[PDB]
């Protein structure tokens, strides 16, 4: 599944509901240590609207416990992210991800 473990604490009253859109930023890791994508690294927030099938099960399950502000580390298994498919190009077969998000904001 997904663990979420905070590294900075939000409001810890603002936490997204379906219908609006998330704007975070992160940096997401692989097992071996290894970057495979960061928001911050390509300067673009990445927005999304929870209930819209729009992002993998980690996320929408572990980014809908965070409030406003919070940052923290989503850890993910395989069946919580791409399976054995992986997505090639960027994510190997069977990958346990790391995200490091920051829930910046409500839109
Ligand atoms: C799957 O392809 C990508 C995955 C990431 C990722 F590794 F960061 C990643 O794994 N995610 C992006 C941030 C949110 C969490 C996760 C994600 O859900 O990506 C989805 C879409 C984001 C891809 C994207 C990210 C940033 C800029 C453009 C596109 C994958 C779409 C497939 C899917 C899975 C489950 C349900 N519905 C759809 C970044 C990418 O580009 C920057 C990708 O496309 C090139």
């Amino acid at each position: 599944g997904v663990q979420v473990e905070t590294i900075s604490p939000g409001d810890g009253r603002t936490f997204p509901k379906r219908g609006q859109t998330c704007v975070v930023h992160y940096t997401g890791m692989l097992e071996d240590g290894k970057k495979f994508d960061s928001s911050r690294d390509r300067n673009k927030p990445f927005k999304f609207m929870l209930g819209k099938q729009e992002v993998i099960r980690g996320w929408e399950e572990g980014v809908a416990q965070m409030s406003v502000g919070q940052r923290a580390k989503l850890t993910i298994s395989p069946d919580y992210a791409y399976g054995a498919t992986g997505h090639p190009g960027i994510i190997p077969p069977h990958a346990t991800l790391v995200f490091d998000v920051e829930l910046l904001k409500l839109e």
